[PDB]
């Protein structure tokens, strides 16, 4: 719809519906089944011919082959008779969740139809006593309280459970058949049986509200699932194409064929990845080379860059446009209004992409999420916006799609009228044809609005011109910029520029028939305005030619001024301009700085200034910031009388451009509410000697014409000494030489909020990737450099992970990849990041993690330069360390009188910060091994100036670090023996042990050691229920052998229980319990003869282990005899004697309690225990036991969930890249 | 932005009345970005936002000349001194806080030793004492410094040294604030590490095309320095345990402007870090025995 503004009349070439042409949709994926993309106008042919997920997010590792010896993953296997070409006999298998192929904003997919049986919660209450102290039912209330907690705990956790399915595929003749276990249970042939989408099983199969497609690579080593779930990608294709057969809701070219290519990575959910794009272009390139040309691409997608002159992703774009003649359409961006805000796509290393601004016709008056189109100065100087149309996820306001479809229409007849064209001749044709809209912001568009039928005229005519196959490379001033952009800068002098203009033959200069050497290129150049000057003639016939141009800013009054140098073919001057040289000058207001703070007020007309706003008005004042200015204050109020107390809403976009930095590094975008009554005030950070743009637009008003009265006041105060903001803990006292701008109440505050540690690469393997997928034509194999890292959390905290050398750059980077994945100790996935990850904080539990970093490129010897690249882990500190300031050095070194707040006018004030004391550091519980602490240093007292005028601060840490007797030999020999008896064959140890005890009777430790051995050679370490459940069935072996193996267990626990009693009797606890709790007298009167805990705490640490090991042993026996009931007495008297010492939750006894709890039927307590263990260790065994606990409780909705965690939390392999 | 005094006098002339024709020309070019002149080895690629004063041929050079290590106080004993000598009337006993340190030279090199918090101040300091004495492994005296010792370089042979630091004052509870005071040892590096510059970031990360000298007028030029490779560091034979390297960063090409327009630069380093058989028992038992026969009474060892 809305299709009329650009054309509805070229359709009077009705046979130009989009025939013989296929568009490429780089986006969040599309949905074929959706009404409109079902078929092309043929009413029969399928439109969405292909669809990939180039991010690698949908990969599955089908590496494990297993023959269907089912008869003749994780759970079971059942599926044959389906030996349909399953040659040669085998099958591949893997596991994969799909919570990522799905936009993370669909957790509602988690519906509790049969999950809310938790609600039946039995809170057994207390008709007993009044306060906390009953004996001995305190355990009962514990057990009960703990069940309720457990239930609630699972309630809080439900939505976090991701489910992973089983995948199967084998090589039939019809291609490849893949099976997804929908019905997890019945492995029957009643599940998803999808075929290769490409090989024409181009059909969606569903789980529910989640359609799936499939591709196969690496000879069947990888499965690629494709997720439709992402609206953006669909509507984009619905505007470009969309056969509805009515020219009312139809796309712009219903006959055009679409190929969805998800370039968003679900793991980043859902950002673009260098890799993704590289793969997308790779495919395109491949398809073109192989007869199936794709003629147009459409990117409603993209971010910003820190430069244009460099980048691999960009340089590849210039190859898919120059070599494969693909017309690449991309949205200018949704980052308006403040100009110089065009983001990458299309701001790359050359004007090879068609940027499309977006405009809303007055025909559409309408009222968080608005987004102005980005304006086209372009920060290189060049021009990003090529045209406009009605309308990471560049919304596009979906008009890029429009244009894309429009470009399809032109290429319909351009090819069936047999017209030789280029991606240049097309972008060139549309440009010098469009209608400049005098009611739309000059910068927001570029060559006004697309006019198709007129642009086709241009192409039909001049079709016999060689200019159509020529590109004109325009690069400025040795940096190869694509435009002249004066914005430093107080432009009072004129300046000269050396522009290099070079002709480039469409593809390249290769014989047959190209390139017809020396295509005599003579052209003239006309300046758009008087203040720009250059020659009027230039001959390019013999290659690259330089040309000087002079800009005279002297006459230009403050504000932005634009101009262009159009060039024409001397001969046919009617071909319109061939190319343009974009000049754009910014003349800043200067603010005198002497009496009080510098202030900017718009010029006053007829008394009061008060700028007038309308639904269109965009006021952009360019101001050169005063030196010493740290922040700014924006005051504004609505003038025009009455209006009452109603509020107006204005959009403020501040934007400063810093040396080789993206526009997003000093920018603010705040929707400010303004009233007539009192003055509104917003503040923003500011940089001294550089131009600042104060762009103000009108959001929504309740009106349609207001009058704003505003001003900018400049304030500032900071440290001028060289290396302030960075302080080394071992370089003595730190100083800050503070100078303020015309008086400021100075009152500094420094809070070190998070501690960062450096992770060095353990390994750096460079490996070739796939020869099937990752190979850019022709013969360019893409290699990966895999860097491994070890992170180690000791105490749970919010942690961010980033790679300094790669972070900050997405496009415009030398390498086409970053992406790190934080892995669990169990190979699970904990987190995953890319560019700009320093901001994302994944909260980690204690334990050892792994991090993998993958860097892609085609030149191996460049990946080698990356092999030492480190990572950084920023731990959020619970307690932000606050640093004090001092005004007198000597007062600082001793830490006496602190600094006292006071005003500071035109002088220099020196403050000091003394190194942080050692005690305050260990109490900060820093990570290992911390490198530095970081925070923000604030100067001004003004509270609002504090929230904005923040200076990155860093505090770096300094590095860490008798002639033996036959008696002595006796002690040395026992220890040598004891150290052995634990690691030997228990039949050898029983001997050794005997010799030890005979020689050293009182040496009880020998008992415990034999135990550890006996219980390591004979019986598996398993928890209560897991032990019980594992004492039944399992018939694979012998029905007889099942006794000799379980009678070996009995003998052992018997032998084990007696070994404990030996360390229980001759260690009488009664008296041993007169020093620990009966301590009182610190160090026992400091007699320094018994001030040795080493002996006492030893006699007890040995005791607890004896009691502990005994109980857990006399409990297993009870289970073997099935009589925990008529044995429960001992377990109790035994458990009640341990607690008298270190409590049950200590490693020492933690899992004798688990048995006690079991024997008492306290399934609640068991949970409370098996979580303690799950906090330190986390083993599958913990979960299977935590599952069994539920089964015994009855909750099988819970246990069904626990069985899902496991499947995913303990994968077979690390997730692919 | 500060006043400069150009004072000119007459030394000796052969005459008694001359006429001087002189002028001062001001030049300049340096990095304006905040924490330049200080680069952490693990914070990725370093950048320098260079702005020159009315045109200067810019050609930077950075030589890391000496590696400094941090010495923490092993002990910090506060002790009363003499009641006969060190007592300021009337009844003010002067106490000393004695800080002990361990320095450890592995390879002979010129070394300077200084106490950051005390160095730089002689008078006008809160405490009335510094003075550190470097002692031999044999208790001999190797060196001894005070305020402004960061400049004196005592050449040390390999071996373990001791350093004592004495801080005097009459208020004990003020000496306690000093108890954590560290020292610094600057090892002169035989081979000054020379760092390369790049004009294009991407060219820097891969270490290709280096920066090419050129004039710079009224604009901003951004250069980059990539972290030093691990190999080039161990071949620099750094001390243990080095904290940072230091040197001087130069901007202008003018050779005379280089000898004078020096900027203190610092490069901080990142932190470092089966069921035995009766046969197996036999091997384990010999080793246990052998380990003994050396430390026993030789009459017992001859048996073993």
């Amino acid at each position: 719809k809305a299709e009329t503004g650009v054309l509805n009349f070229l359709q009077k070439y009705p046979e130009y519906d989009g025939r013989d042409v296929t568009i490429a949709i780089f986006d969040s994926g599309v949905d074929p089944r959706a009404t409109g993309l079902e078929t092309l106008c043929d009413g029969k042919t399928v439109k969405v011919i292909e669809r990939y997920d180039c991010s690698g997010c949908g990969d599955v590792d089908m590496k494990k082959k297993v023959t269907p010896d089912e008869n003749g993953e994780k759970a079971v296997r059942v599926g044959l008779k389906s030996f349909s070409d399953l040659l040669p006999s085998k099958v591949r298998n893997n596991i994969v969740a799909q919570a990522k192929l799905k936009h993370w904003d669909k957790p509602h997919k988690t519906a509790t139809a049969n999950a809310s049986r938790k609600i039946v919660e039995f809170e057994s209450q207390n008709p007993g006593e009044a306060s906390k102290l009953p004996w001995d039912k305190k355990i009962l209330k514990e057990n009960l309280d703990f069940e309720l907690e457990m239930l609630n705990s699972y309630e809080k956790v439900y939505g976090d459970i991701k489910t992973s399915y089983d995948c199967i595929l084998f090589p039939t003749a019809d291609g490849w058949l893949t099976i997804v276990d929908t019905t997890e249970q019945g492995d029957l042939d009643q599940a998803l049986r999808i075929g290769e989408y490409s090989r024409t099983h181009e059909t969606r199969n569903v789980d529910d509200f989640l359609s799936i497609s499939v591709n196969v690579h690496d000879e069947g080593n990888v499965l690629e699932v494709v997720g439709m779930s992402s609206p953006h990608g669909t509507h984009v294709s619905s505007i470009a194409s969309g056969n509805h057969s009515s020219r009312d809701v139809d796309g712009v070219a219903p006959n055009a064929k679409i190929v969805s290519m998800t370039i968003g990575d679900g793991r980043l959910g859902s950002m673009e990845t260098g890799t993704a794009l590289v793969r997308a272009m790779t495919k395109v390139m491949e398809l073109c080379r192989d007869g199936r040309r794709i003629d147009v691409i459409n990117m409603s997608y993209g971010e910003h860059a820190n430069w244009s002159n460099s980048g691999r992703i960009g340089e590849l774009m210039n190859e898919v446009v120059n070599k494969y003649g693909v017309v690449w359409v991309a949205s200018a961006g949704n980052h308006g209004p403040a100009l110089c805000t065009v983001g990458t796509p299309p701001d790359i290393s050359q004007p090879s992409l068609i940027g499309v601004g977006a405009y809303v016709s007055p025909q559409m008056m309408e009222a968080n999420v608005y987004t102005w189109t980005s304006r086209d100065p372009c920060i290189d100087g060049g021009q990003g916006v090529t045209v406009c149309a009605p309308g990471l996820m560049n919304g596009t306001s979906m008009a890029a799609p429009h244009v894309a479809g429009a470009v399809a229409l032109l290429i319909s007849g351009l090819k069936q009228q047999n017209i030789e064209y280029s991606p240049y001749s097309i972008k060139r044709a549309i440009s010098v044809t469009a209608t400049k809209l005098g009611y739309v912001d000059p910068f927001a568009q570029g060559h006004g609005l697309l006019n198709v039928e007129k642009a086709f005229e241009h192409l039909t005519e001049h079709r016999q011109s060689k200019d159509n196959m020529l590109r004109f490379s325009v690069r400025v001033g040795n940096n190869a910029d694509k435009g002249i952009h004066l914005r430093q800068g107080v432009q009072r002098n004129s300046i000269d520029y050396n522009v290099y203009i070079e002709p480039i033959f469409y593809n390249d200069k290769e014989a047959d028939p190209k390139d017809k050497f020396n295509f005599n290129v003579r052209l003239n150049l006309i300046a758009s305005q008087p203040w720009v000057q250059c020659g009027a003639f230039l001959d390019l016939s013999y290659g690259t030619r330089s040309i000087a141009v002079r800009v005279d800013p002297t006459g230009l009054q403050p504000g932005v001024h634009s101009a262009v140098i159009r060039a024409y073919d001397t001969d046919c001057v009617q071909k319109g301009s061939l190319f343009e040289i974009p000049v754009t000058v910014v003349q800043p207001h200067v603010l005198e700085s002497d009496q009080n703070t510098p202030v900017f007020e718009p010029a006053s007309s007829k008394g009061d200034n008060s700028v007038e706003f309308q639904p269109n008005t965009i006021q952009r004042d360019f101001i050169l910031v005063p030196e010493r200015a740290t922040w700014a204050e924006l005051r504004m109020r609505i003038t025009d009388p009455n209006r009452g107390e109603d509020i107006g809403k204005f959009f403020v976009h501040t934007n400063q451009l810093l040396p080789k930095q993206s526009c997003r590094k000093l920018e603010t975008m705040k929707i400010v509410s303004v009233g007539s009554e009192n003055e509104s005030i917003m503040a923003f950070k500011v940089k001294s000697g550089r131009i600042l743009e104060l762009c103000i637009a009108k959001y929504w008003s309740n009106y349609g014409q207001s009058h704003l009265k505003y001003s900018l006041r400049f304030r500032g105060v900071e440290a001028h000494n060289p290396n302030a903001y960075v302080m080394h803990a071992g370089r003595g006292i730190h100083k800050l030489e503070i100078e303020a701008l015309v008086a400021e109440d100075v009152q500094p505050q420094l809070q070190l909020k998070n501690a960062e540690v450096v992770l060095k690469p353990t390994e750096a393997k460079i490996s070739p990737l796939s020869a099937t997928r990752d190979v850019i034509p022709d013969g360019r194999q893409v290699y990966q450099n895999l860097l491994a890292f070890n992170l180690n959390v000791a105490k749970a905290a919010d942690v961010s992970i980033y790679a300094p050398i790669f972070n900050d750059l997405l496009y415009e980077a030398e390498f086409e990849s970053q992406m790190w994945m934080l892995f669990d100790a169990n190979k699970a996935l904990v987190a995953t990041g890319d560019a700009h990850s320093h901001t994302s904080f994944t909260k980690l539990d204690k334990g050892e993690y792994t991090i993998r970093l993958q860097v892609r490129h085609e030149k191996r010897d460049l990946l080698e330069k990356i092999s030492e690249a480190n990572l950084v882990a920023s731990f959020k500190l619970t307690s932000p360390l606050t640093l004090d300031f001092y005004e007198n050095y000597n007062q600082c070194i001793v830490g006496g009188r602190k600094y006292v707040s006071s005003p500071l006018r035109l002088s220099t004030r020196v403050l000091y910060i003394a190194p942080i004391t050692q005690e305050r550091l260990t109490k900060a519980n820093l990570p290992a091994q911390c490198a530095w602490l970081s925070g923000n240093l604030v100067f001004p007292q003004d509270e609002v100036g504090r929230r904005v005028a923040q200076h990155p601060f860093t505090y770096i840490l300094n590095p860490a670090e008798g002639k033996a007797n036959a008696d002595d030999y006796a002690e040395s020999f026992r220890d040598f023996q004891c150290s052995q008896i634990v690691k030997c064959e228990l039949e050898m140890a029983e001997k050794i042990y005997n010799d030890v005890v005979a020689a050293h009777p009182k040496h009880l430790q020998a008992n415990l050691l034999l135990i550890q051995n006996i219980e390591s050679n004979q019986l598996k370490s398993q928890l209560p229920l897991t032990f019980v459940n594992a004492q039944k069935t399992s018939p694979p072996e012998a029905g007889e052998s099942a006794d000799k193996q379980k009678e070996d267990q009995k003998k052992v626990r018997s032998a084990l229980e007696r070994i404990v009693k030996l360390a229980d009797k001759v260690i009488q606890e009664t008296d041993s319990e007169a020093l620990l709790s009966y301590y009182g007298l610190k160090n026992d009167t400091r007699a320094d003869a018994a001030k040795i805990k080493t002996n006492m705490d030893k006699q007890k640490n040995t005791l607890i282990e004896a009691l502990s090991k005994k109980g857990i042993a006399v409990a297993k026996l009870a289970v073997l005899d099935d009589c925990i009931k008529d044995s429960l007495a001992e377990i109790n008297e035994l458990y009640t004697e341990i607690i008298k010492f270190v409590d049950a939750n200590d490693s020492k006894a933690i899992q004798f309690a688990l048995w006690h709890a079991y024997a008492h039927g306290h399934y609640g307590r068991m949970y409370k225990y098996v979580v303690k263990l799950i906090e330190e260790k986390r083993t599958r065994d913990h979960f299977v036991e935590l599952a069994a606990i539920n089964g015994a409780l009855g909750h099988e909705h819970i246990r069904t969930v626990i069985n899902r965690m496991m499947i995913t939390a303990f994968p077979s392999s690390f997730r692919l890249f």
